[PDB]
């Protein structure tokens, strides 16, 4: 029937991050404050409806350059690590951009932390 | 600082499998008994050192067509879902091929079913 799905997905993700840090099989460039960072098209799409829509047919969606977004640097790291780097100064910014990106794990993570503070 | 959100792994692989279902951002074809199944190079590479190696330099990997390997029809589904159909009758074919593919998760599964004895 099945094996352990949370354990398996973890190993797969940890492997996709290792591929990234080595430029291995990366097929796009994710821009952050002007800076290029290699990434897997499939993974950005897996994380965000916005990126999904962008590779399928970009002409059809909102032309918003989020390259300079406050919190965006934290969002790319999360995608591949499932680790979020929040601080009292950056919670709102990360939340705002993840809400735009439609990334629910981060939305509820930030909401969770905000509720405690 | 850093907070772990491990459910996000399950989100990435679930969506990667959704992408495979709808024919999206797949860049390679996994062959079983001559049959073409669409997949992501990055997912296959993440799960198997054999596949990782095959997309890097196909010309200097052993010249063995494993399309007809007994148990290979078990592998692709597992990579995306962790779903696995082991049985007394098929454990060894799966193990044998899981070994060639360097897949520890599937090897461990096979050994566990074989322990019922
Ligand atoms: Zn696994
Ligand atoms: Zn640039
Ligand atoms: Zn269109
Ligand atoms: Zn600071
Ligand atoms: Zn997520
Ligand atoms: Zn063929």
């Amino acid at each position: 029937g099945s094996m352990d799905f949370p354990q398996h997905s973890q190993h797969v993700l940890e492997q996709l991050n290792q591929q990234r840090q080595l430029g291995l099989l990366c097929d796009c460039t994710f821009v952050v404050d002007g800076v290029h960072f290699k990434a897997h098209k499939a993974v950005l799409a897996a994380c965000s409806e916005y990126f999904k829509m962008l590779f399928v047919d970009q002409k059809d969606v909102v032309h918003l350059d989020i390259s300079n977004a406050a919190g965006l640097g934290q969002v790319l790291e999360f995608m591949y690590t499932a680790k979020l780097s929040l601080s009292p100064e950056n919670v709102d910014d990360v939340l705002a951009v993840a809400t735009f990106l439609q990334m629910q794990d981060i939305i509820t993570a930030c909401h969770a932390l905000k509720s405690l503070a």
